[PDB]
């Protein structure tokens, strides 16, 4: 377990004095490592006992343990991704950690699914003429990925990561239609504007985001996907995998809702690639 | 196990007479289901014993078993995705099947990693000034997804799914630089053109695709990602998840190769979002 991630996760447990230590530590770990307890206490503006209580609340044995573990937690890639990367990891180590973390997160998401929320989303999309996917950064990529899966299911599918296009498109939706807003944070300002416009048009807003976020509150159907990845700190990685697997379940659901006609539709779609891909052998 | 998928998978095992049956069955399952053995034999242009041998080679007990199982394998969504969907599945059923299939595939990919191929790809990218991601359809979405992960790692990252842009961009690459071609099939014609241009420019071609494909043969570093998903038939789904997790391992590898400077780089990148996302609480 990477001590900096642990400290970041732990902040809502600390007392105010200890929190001040936590934030000083997160802001500059490498100074702390060459710091006496007195210097650090001076730095943060707290007593030496506060330092030690912080260390113990973090699960270290005391100040020397803090520094030791800090020294093991400063890999550059530990900041890149929420994986327990250690200063000296090899492809051997980080490859398996990344896959294992992904497996563990998807299992957790699978376990926590709101099956009913899924059923309502699938039935909304299945009755829609248009489905749109809205998001930014990582969630924009998910949006366009989802458009590529959904365009073949006998409706109009579109994805936008330009908020001006989202707004203008949204307000043209019939109440009969669906928009999915995708957000690991649930806190993207433009996306809440867009979500409000969807609502105002009377269309179904599906939120693919954690529960009890600003965006979740606006939703018609809150999918409640609670991957624990702190994207104020880490690159979004695990969160978008979970989002895409959820997208795939909605798509499957919509396919389910179509007739035996779909089979031949999908066969035409695949046939159209014949001249663009070499034959197998 | 969905009988139509099983039959499709099984084709390379059959004898020529049985194969003719397989393809007739795949092409129109619903006719077969209301067909006598004699009619089907007439249809395909084979003997009744051939029909029965086909059934047995497919692991059915005989012709009546074939029809029964066919009747259970005709869900519209069974054609949409390579998941063992049955005529009457509920979100309960297909949601868990989709997650389970994904977990099983990622475990298989994790087990089969070519760790050395990973190390060589990571070191190529880590010395490059430019990294480019090329693909189409699902693989285009992966390309743009990867660009969103990589732009923060102190190089120029670009993704193109327009083959004309790929060609023109490729030929401007220094031998020092990297292109990743992404393909579940390994058989996209434009992508082989692009891959050849990368080679011709002396730049490192990483192929994120199955081994022993046309594209794998062109590679400088073949990542050998052998997800078993037949995208001549099914929507690409599981394949692109595996691709993205592999992308994330390469990104982690590159982060690893940077100094402690990266920490503050990545912190600036995250700080720039402050005015665009509400604060937590
Ligand atoms: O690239 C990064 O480091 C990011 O964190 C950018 C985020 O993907 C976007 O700001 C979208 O944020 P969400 O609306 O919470 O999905
Ligand atoms: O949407 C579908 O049904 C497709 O199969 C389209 C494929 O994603 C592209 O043709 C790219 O193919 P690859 O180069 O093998 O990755």
């Amino acid at each position: 377990m990477n001590l900096l991630q642990h400290i970041a996760q732990s902040r809502q447990q600390l007392r105010k004095s200890e929190l001040k230590v936590a934030d000083h530590v997160l802001n500059d770990p490498a100074s702390v490592m060459h710091s006496s307890m007195a210097e650090l206490a001076h730095g943060v503006g707290v007593s030496e006992p506060t330092i030690v209580r912080f260390c113990r609340a973090i699960g270290c044995s005391g100040f020397q343990d803090l520094k030791l573990k800090l020294a093991q937690s400063l890999a550059a890639g530990a900041s890149f991704g929420q994986f327990s990367i250690h200063e000296s990891d090899s492809v051997a180590d980080f490859s398996l950690k990344i896959f294992d973390t992904t497996l563990h997160s998807l299992m957790e998401v699978r376990e926590h699914l709101d099956t009913h929320a899924l059923e309502r989303a699938i039935a909304a999309i299945a009755h829609a003429q248009r489905v749109e996917f809205y998001g930014f950064g990582a969630s924009g990529a998910v949006a366009s990925d989802a458009q590529h899966k959904f365009f073949r299911l006998l409706l109009s599918a579109a994805a936008y990561s330009d908020p001006h296009m989202q707004a203008m498109s949204a307000v043209t939706l019939k109440p009969s239609d669906v928009a999915i807003c995708i957000s690991q944070s649930g806190r993207s300002k433009d996306l809440l504007i867009t979500a409000n416009l969807v609502r105002e048009a009377g269309a179904t807003l599906i939120t693919l985001c954690p529960s009890q976020t600003p965006l979740a509150d606006l939703a018609t159907v809150n999918l409640a996907i609670d991957v624990h990845e702190d994207t104020d700190i880490y690159t979004p990685l695990t969160s978008r995998i979970a989002h895409l697997v959820v997208i795939d379940v909605l798509a499957m659901g919509v396919a389910m809702a179509r007739g035996p006609d779909l089979v031949n539709h999908l066969k035409s779609v695949k046939r159209s690639l014949r001249s663009l891909r070499l034959s197998p052998k």
